[PDB]
């Protein structure tokens, strides 16, 4: 198999991880597989001390769905999803998602090593170069770090880089990137 | 039509805009087409006095192409594309592209109103999400913008903005956006 054909490039992939709990019932968070070469059928991802991490360590088995949804990266990235977020349960399938693939996983130092097995595309689409999109991603990015520190003072320059990127989505966004960056700032206490 | 047909959503949607030169070829560049109902088939594009601008004076047709290339983006930012770099020269698309779109276009002092009334899905695709596109396409707004101004306090913001996304291209891009992020460095004068 090849990444590749799943819609994987070299470089870093932000994609949906979905892993299962102890109790049989997925957990979904965003991680970045990280590719470096997207013929071959291996990649890997470092991880923090997250559901995604402790679920990976018991199981070795990472499912990923491969989403330009901005909305699924927002809730999936402060919280689980639930039930109705699946169009299927196995292998389990976002709504919306354009393609799902199954790595089998080796944790080594905080780092899954990952060897793909399975996946398929199940919808290809098009959409034009959305700034909105961009922006939400990138305040994921800071959001997570500012509720993960206490420095009043890197926070407020984390704050900055959150609104510059806001008033971007504003601007740029459909309505769906709006509603996600909503969510990062409810999450925040902003 | 509608335009949510050909991958525009409401908000507003970066593509390759191509506009009939003086001498009947093709300008490309990049321009946002601003939409508030993509049921709908109308759209608008706010332009500075550029090519795209004066083409769609004296003829009234847009034709955008719908692409996620980092490297069409990039080299249609600093000038035109020519001719290598056509799929098909009429209709206009340039390689790869997923959809083109021709929208009749009105001038109304800088502000363009769109119609779209023809168009092509051309490739549907699947690609995961990938900051480096992302940086690319931000660095391509401040680098376009630095090149035309002046002001060394502004072009200081600007250098530090691109400096910023350059990082995130060399962790997160393909060599697709790594060979796109090179062209921006050469052309602000740091390759
Ligand atoms: C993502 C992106 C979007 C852009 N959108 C616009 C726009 O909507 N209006 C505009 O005047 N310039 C816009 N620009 C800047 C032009 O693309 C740039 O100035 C280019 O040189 C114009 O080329 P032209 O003279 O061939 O029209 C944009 C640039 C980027 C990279």
């Amino acid at each position: 198999l090849r990444l590749a054909d799943f819609g994987f490039t070299d470089g870093i992939n932000e994609i949906i991880a979905i892993t299962e709990n102890e109790d049989g019932s997925w957990n979904a968070a965003p991680i970045g597989i990280i590719v470096e070469d997207s013929s071959s059928d291996t990649a890997k991802a470092k991880l923090y001390r997250n559901r995604t991490r402790a679920n990976l360590e018991r199981s070795g088995v990472l499912f990923a769905n491969v989403t330009d949804d901005a909305l699924v990266f927002a809730v999936s990235s402060f919280g689980n999803l639930n039930d109705d977020w699946y169009a299927s349960p196995n292998p389990p399938i976002i709504k919306g998602a354009m393609a799902w693939c199954r790595f089998e996983a080796e944790m080594r130092s905080g780092v899954a090593h990952l060897k793909l097995t399975d996946g398929e595309i199940i919808e290809k689409r098009v959409r034009a170069i959305n700034r909105g999109l961009s922006a939400v991603i990138e305040a994921l990015v800071h959001a997570t770090r500012y509720v993960a520190i206490k420095s009043d003072e890197r926070r407020k320059e984390l704050l900055e880089r959150i609104h510059y990127y806001r008033e971007i989505v504003q601007k740029c966004g459909s309505e769906r990137e709006k509603r996600a960056f909503e969510i990062i700032m409810e999450k925040i206490g902003e």
